C-alpha cells in the first residue's frame, strides 16, 4: 500500500517516493508542531504560515476523508493520495478547491472538497483522466495537500 511518512520525512514502512514537482507539497518542509483541526470556511491563509494563527501553529494543508482538515498535524501522512482507498466517482458540484496533489501512481491531480462532503481528485491533464473519491481510509492518517512556502 502506499507509505505514510513521520514529522521529519522518514517512510514509516514500505519504500520513498518524491512528490510531483508541480505539486503544492514541496519536500522537505517541517510539520508537527502541534495536530491542528480546522473547519473548512476556515482553512489557513498563505500569510500565516510564518506566524501562525489563532487555533495555532500552521505548516500547510492536511485532509482525510469526513471530511477532517488541519493547518498542523505530527503523527503519520501520506505525501501521496493513496489511490487504492480512492474509488472512481462522476465529477461533483465542489465546494472548495484544495490543492495540487501527486498519486499514488505518481500522477497530479487537482483536489476538490464537495458538497457530499467527499473528497475527489481529478487527473491535472487531459489524457487518461480520472475522477476519483476518497471512499476507504484503512489508515485514519491525513494527506499533506500543501506546505507554506519556506
Amino acid at each position: 500500500m502506499e507509505p505514510l511518512y513521520d514529522k521529519n520525512g522518514a517512510v514509516l514502512f514500505g519504500e520513498p517516493s518524491d512528490t510531483h514537482p508541480q505539486s503544492t507539497l514541496k519536500l522537505p518542509h517541517p510539520r508537527g508542531e502541534k495536530e491542528v483541526i480546522v473547519g473548512i470556511r476556515d482553512l489557513p491563509r498563505k500569510g500565516d504560515c510564518r506566524t501562525g494563527n489563532r487555533l495555532g501553529p500552521v505548516s500547510g494543508l492536511f485532509v482525510k476523508p469526513g471530511p477532517v482538515f488541519y493547518q498542523d498535524y505530527s503523527g503519520p501522512v501520506y505525501h501521496r493520495a493513496p489511490l487504492e482507498q480512492f474509488k472512481q466517482a462522476p465529477m461533483c458540484e465542489v465546494t472548495k478547491r484544495i490543492g495540487r496533489v501527486t498519486g499514488s501512481d505518481g500522477n497530479l491531480y487537482h483536489m476538490y472538497v464537495c458538497t457530499d462532503g467527499c473528497i475527489l481528485v481529478k487527473t491535472a491533464k487531459r489524457e487518461g483522466q480520472d475522477v476519483l473519491k476518497w471512499v476507504y481510509n484503512v489508515l485514519d492518517s491525513p494527506i499533506w495537500v500543501t506546505s507554506c512556502p519556506v
